[PDB]
RNA sequence: GGAGAUGGGGAGCUGUAGCGAAAGCGAGUUUUAAAAGAGCGUUUGUUUGUUAUUAUAGACCCGAAACGGGUUGAGCUAGUC
């Protein structure tokens, strides 16, 4: 695509830099990324809870 | 590795050829003298998520009389001294 460089000024680089079209895909998935998201909200979790 | 997602890690797990008690044979095979007949086979996978049911753990909850083991008590009462 056009994805562009940024100098430290904020203002733009002249020269934007193309893309390999491999990463950029045709086919998205909506399902793994849901459950991407739910298996790392968890894994957060100590669980030190206890009762007796 | 941020008490991380994940990366490495193929050792194993299931499926890919069944049949037979077994050696064995093999899209055939066991029984059988039989290459007939019949039985069984002649491809539809796997890993997770979630839910229902189920197994071993008290396994919906409450409820015994009891069983066993260790200790405490003869300052009432029974006996003896």
């Amino acid at each position: 695509a056009k994805l562009k460089l940024i100098k430290i000024d904020g203002s733009f680089e002249t020269e934007p830099v193309k893309l390999s079209p491999g990463l950029i895909a045709k086919e998205l998935k909506q399902q793994p990324v849901f459950d991407a998201v739910l298996v790392e909200q968890a894994s957060w979790r100590q669980g030190t809870h206890s009762i007796l």
